[PDB]
């Protein structure tokens, strides 16, 4: 009785250690998802200066060679 | 038996909330590995960058070159 | 009585099990996503190495100016 | 007693099979985090690349306009 009521209260000391364990590796997911978040749409700046330099290859071709 | 009966309610309890806190988790990572796609797909226009762009500095150098000397 | 405590306490080892497979199998996730920003680092030299050698072009268009 | 403190010693074992496990997890974590880094800066190279390669373009727009006309 005494043995067992000790060893159930570490379990439940021991699962909100766990809990508290789990939550706190959620926040770190979150604190990198979130500052992924602004380079999520910069897919379209690296494609307008492709064409940039795309047309000024296209450009200089055609004005001399 | 009842000091025993009411710890066992606390740790049904706290094994509840592990469940539901290991699938929060599951789904912050998912969310996490959603926003690493639309990344991984700047690869080929990255590259495409990096071709047009060393293509333009080599024509383009050579004429500063000659503007210059 | 009894009987109810003995399987609620068997049904939280299964229950403890399961959570301990859930959490392999987030490491097992997670190296799997470790192994998949190797191209994307890449992806970020390029970008560097880009940046260094257009604000090289602009500093050597600039000595010329400064020239004559 | 009989069958309560068998269920609860693999109960015990299970608690502490898991602390392990969620610290493997934590250590993965860090080298993710530690990886991540260069991803979470490449927003700013992006950023100073786009102001460098604009102005890289419109000077050398007027290079080639001037060499055109001359």
């Amino acid at each position: 009785l005494k043995k067992v009521e000790d060893t159930l209260t570490m379990l439940v000391n021991a699962t909100s250690r766990q809990n508290a364990a789990i939550e706190a590796l959620e926040n770190r997911l979150s604190t990198l998802e979130s500052s992924l978040k602004p380079i999520q749409d910069m897919g379209k700046v690296i494609s307008s200066l492709n064409r940039s330099c795309a047309e000024m290859v296209a450009k200089y071709d055609l004005l001399e060679h």
